[PDB]
């Protein structure tokens, strides 16, 4: 996956945790 704060987005589900669209980063 990516970091638990990696700059994800809406389609980026590469977070082992999840993607926060408020921070555009993973929770």
């Amino acid at each position: 996956c990516k970091s638990p704060g990696s700059s994800c987005s809406k389609t980026s589900y590469n977070c082992c945790r999840s993607c926060n669209p408020y921070t555009k980063r993973c929770y």
